[PDB]
């Protein structure tokens, strides 16, 4: 299965990618700089492109696009905005599934209000395209919940959809 990961360098996206590759999928790392990744990812596909420059063309190459944006401080202020871009680009489609990864609480993923905003914006296009927003059960601390466990959940939802077009928090 073709899975593209935006933010394949950060904490969350890094494992999501591993877990994906390990489960036997064709993983594409979508990043700003092939810097960090190349050294380690010498077998997986790479599309060097910032999220904001992504066009439907390079997205529809994938069956699923994991939005794990937020690898640095600046990306931390552009969450709601970058998702908006993907939403308009993905509109009127079922082409790739857009899986958005959050992290309810140094933390470069969506903030509490930023997330709520994305969700409000997603609901404005409830049925206009294929999306899913995933939240972790408890809390991660750099090495309750492990990031790799979150990746397992993320990939479970990709292989066996249970939350098509809705937000949901991991359970158990």
């Amino acid at each position: 299965m073709k899975i593209g990961i935006i933010g394949a360098t950060g904490r969350a996206g890094s494992r999501i990618l591993e877990e994906a590759k390990n489960r036997g999928h064709e993983v594409t790392a979508i990043v700003r700089n092939a810097g960090k990744i190349t050294q380690t990812h010498k077998d997986i596909n790479i599309l060097q492109k910032d999220i904001f420059d992504l066009t439907l063309s390079d997205l529809s190459d994938q069956n699923v696009v994991v939005d794990a944006y937020g690898i640095s401080p600046d990306e931390a202020e552009k969450h709601v905005t970058s998702l908006d871009h993907l939403i308009s680009v993905l509109n009127g489609t079922v082409s790739p599934r857009l899986l958005v990864v959050g992290g309810a609480a140094a933390p470069y993923y969506p903030t509490a209000r930023a997330q709520a905003k994305q969700l409000e914006h997603l609901k404005s296009h409830q049925a206009e395209f294929s999306w899913t927003y995933i939240s972790p059960s408890a809390m991660f601390e750099p090495g309750f919940i492990s990031m790799e466990d979150y990746a397992i959940a993320v990939l479970d939802e990709i292989e066996r959809p249970n939350h098509l077009n809705e937000h949901f928090t991991v359970a158990g």
